[PDB]
């Protein structure tokens, strides 16, 4: 019920976009029909049939509805008329590119994953986001109350602070003036967002820009042109290109109507398992924070995916090296049990990738009586079990000669590895470097007028 | 909304039964949570989200519902009082052991398939199945009305009709003298069957077995308590061993009460893709044609898949008989597409598995110029291919024995289905011995007394 401060979501939304994840519904490929998704969450994350699935994944469609939508939608996703959405076989969705940036690095060991409700899956806990998707998308429940944000001046946000920790509320609003909604109009209490800011809580007013414009977030307009003749004991002229709502008056109608409404800012997140009140800096710090966590832990993955993947490399090289010897070995083995317990008895000599096989690559876990020892290659069974699954085909010359440039590159991409982690300096320059990506690709221009 | 005349099943059913086959969800393997199977029905499809396809998978768990259960479930399916079942996160489902041989030798091209809901799957149009499911279950909807038989009587019925296609419906009521309800009790009302079985059309009503101990088919118990009460303008004793109701009178309650119901028997199903009604007879002819054209179909699917496996065997046997020219081939082989050209363009001598290898089992589809001719073996890409994709594990000795193993087994049933294949007697004792086994297998008592 409450979102997690770290990457702005409930239960429900994160398992909407897992099963998207999971399901490769990325952002350049085909839409698939809203009924799969459904299907696949109902099914593996979220057993209950009612409408709040499918509710999810039209409200993250909508632009009227997300600051950044994080589902691309085809099809009637319904409107601000409060209209419904087509229904979900009729629908058709994919992760929008954004949202490939609050999943960036799943597959990496990045975050802790949980059961599902019957044990046969994993589900993140929490997405390895690189966007601060709390404060630029906002969340509400009945409570917390949290308003979207402009992702430029969010980021920038964040960047001053990993400048500064004791960057002041005051200093922050310098980047963040306050709330930016989707649909755009003005922001008529500046305390209140400082209050908000400073505390968790503030209050402030929403104004509508007779023509009207614009109108507050959350105001259904079909409700609002209601509202307005009832009073009265008016047409809509919006169309595709823009709102357009024809009607002294004027702050009588913002008196008595949602052309003016008031926004209660309660930013109640999840922190540590608790829900906590907490301030902008609070939001940032722990969105920084996690950041730090998923960066070192992407780091670690790597470097031992690597390391992994150039073991299983020096294995096929020395068998490459060394065929005519390897093949009399397998064909006189009884079975592939015999073979393997054969490869790993003796060891092989290195013969032309002598130079390039020779401790930065060696795995972790290695023991010290495996690998290259004293011109000699000593292989685990593992290895052999490789060198016994290899295809007849990785003998031609383009086959042999990737594998041995794909070591090479591992070897390279290994020494990077251990430089970023080795230096405090250089990971907290990936974790700024990858912000200010973000605002360069997805940054946009302020809707509201504070 | 009809039943297929062939299988008994509804699309709805048809589709739930058939994600549970892709599944894997077996009656030898370990229930699944229901919601897995509802979310991938929903997903892939069904793609609706009401209650339909749990209340399905339910109904086909009832002991209560269904004359032979299609679903094995565990948990609280419901009761015959009407209680609801718990929620598909709670229950567990797999199929039913009867419910495999409803989809036996669906992998093996024997009935057509039609495309799902957004073209990206395929989905049966109707069940390749053993047992005469429309008869064994009935069905209803509203409109068509048909009870349950039993397996036994009606298999027997199957097999009266195999040998005399022209057997009376008096002949074929010897076999199958009327309905058999899950839920036991009494019919009363000869004629009405016969009828029923003569054009399809015939009442019939059903008596409860002062103290109750089975009531008629499709009653609620506790509806039926109520009622009595009500009319009273009793104490149920009913458990886990048994039902129990305890209460001149009788006479009277049977006439008054659902003590007693009618039955309006009303064959209607489809028939070529076209509502008919259907008497007795038809409905038996239309399984057995049923029978006849999957038993066909499958047997030339096994004979074409075994021949094709054959094919690509003999590839194999050759490369691993010729294995260091193959080797030296490969390994001066610029890429794998110089390789497979290498490997094509010049024939192959047999070696020590010449006897083994010399029409019968070339596929339909190898042209002249391909396979061994000469004692040379001829290539085609595809094989080359296989050659290619072989692992080095498969030079051991036994590998290569369980590769020339499986060649010989496939050679005896390759001869086998061409005998089969030829020979309309072969065919239709498969025909006959399968529906025999059923009832061997399958076949249990009658429960209710006509
Ligand atoms: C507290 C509560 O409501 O409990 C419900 C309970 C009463 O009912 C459960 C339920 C309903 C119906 C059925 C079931 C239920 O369990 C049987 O599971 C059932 O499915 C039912 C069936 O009908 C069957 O009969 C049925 O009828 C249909 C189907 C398909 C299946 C069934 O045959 C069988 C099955 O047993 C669902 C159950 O719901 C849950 O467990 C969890 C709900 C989570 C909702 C989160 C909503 C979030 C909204 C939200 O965040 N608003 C948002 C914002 O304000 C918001 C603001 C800013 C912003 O940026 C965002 Cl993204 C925002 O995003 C937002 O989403
Ligand atoms: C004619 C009709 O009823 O149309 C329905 C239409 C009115 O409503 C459709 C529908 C309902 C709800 C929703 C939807 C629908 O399309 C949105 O698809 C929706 O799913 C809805 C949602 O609530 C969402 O809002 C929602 O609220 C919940 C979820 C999870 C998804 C959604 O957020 C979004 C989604 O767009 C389903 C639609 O149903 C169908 O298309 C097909 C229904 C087939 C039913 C077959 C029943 C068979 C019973 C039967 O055979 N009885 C049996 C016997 O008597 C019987 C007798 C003997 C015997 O041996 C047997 Cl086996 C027998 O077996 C039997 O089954």
């Amino acid at each position: 019920a409450l979102p997690d401060v770290r990457d702005g979501l409930k239960p429900v939304h994160r398992r909407v976009l897992y099963a998207m994840n999971v399901l490769g519904n990325d952002w350049n490929k085909a839409y698939k029909k809203s009924a799969r998704v459904v299907g696949d969450v109902i099914g593996k994350y979220h057993p209950h049939g009612d409408s709040a699935v499918y509710d999810t994944i039209v409200r993250m469609a909508q632009p009227f509805s997300l600051r950044y939508m994080l589902v691309d939608g085809q099809g009637n996703f319904g409107s601000i008329d409060g209209d419904s959405a087509a229904a979900m076989r009729y629908t058709e969705i994919r992760l929008a590119k954004i949202a490939h940036e609050l999943m960036a690095d799943l597959e990496k060991e990045t975050v802790d994953f949980v059961d599902n409700y019957d044990g046969t899956e994993k589900i993140p806990d929490v997405m390895p986001t690189k966007i601060p998707n709390l404060l630029v998308n906002g969340s509400s429940g009945i409570a917390t109350n949290i308003p979207p944000h402009n992702l430029t001046e969010v980021i920038n946000g964040c960047l001053a602070y990993i400048d500064d920790e004791d960057i002041s509320i005051e200093g922050l609003m310098e980047h963040i003036p306050g709330p930016d909604f989707p649909t755009a109009a003005i922001i008529n209490g500046r305390r209140g967002i400082e209050e908000a800011y400073r505390t968790g809580r503030g209050k402030v007013y929403i104004r509508a820009r007779i023509i009207v414009h614009e109108i507050p977030y959350q105001v259904n307009k079909a409700r609002l042109i209601e509202k307005i003749a009832e009073l009265v004991k008016l047409r809509d002229e919006s169309d595709k290109d823009g709102m357009r709502i024809v009607i002294v008056v004027l702050n009588n109608l913002y008196s008595q109507t949602q052309l003016q409404v008031s926004f209660g800012i309660n930013m109640v997140a999840l922190h540590h398992g608790q829900p906590k009140i907490m301030n902008l800096k609070d939001i940032i710090a722990a969105f920084v924070r996690h950041r730090r966590e998923v960066v070192t832990r992407r780091t670690i993955f790597e470097l031992r995916k690597a390391r992994d993947r150039a073991h299983i490399l020096e294995a096929l090289a020395v068998a490459l090296a060394n065929i005519d010897p390897i093949i009399e070995l397998i064909r006189h083995a009884p079975t592939p049990a015999e073979a393997k317990t054969a490869l790993v008895a003796n060891p092989w000599q290195l013969g032309n990738v002598a130079a390039m096989l020779e401790d930065a690559a060696r795995p972790e876990w290695l023991e010290p009586e495996f690998g290259v020892r004293d011109g000699l290659y000593y292989l685990t069974e593992q290895q052999a079990q490789a060198i016994l699954d290899l295809r007849l085909q990785k003998l031609t010359g383009l086959e042999h000669e990737k594998l041995l440039d794909e070591y090479k590159e591992l070897l390279d991409q290994i020494a990077e590895l251990l430089r970023i982690l080795g230096s405090a300096d250089r990971l907290m320059e990936v974790i700024r470097e990858e912000l200010e990506l973000v605002r360069e690709q997805f940054g946009d221009k302020r809707r509201t007028e504070i």
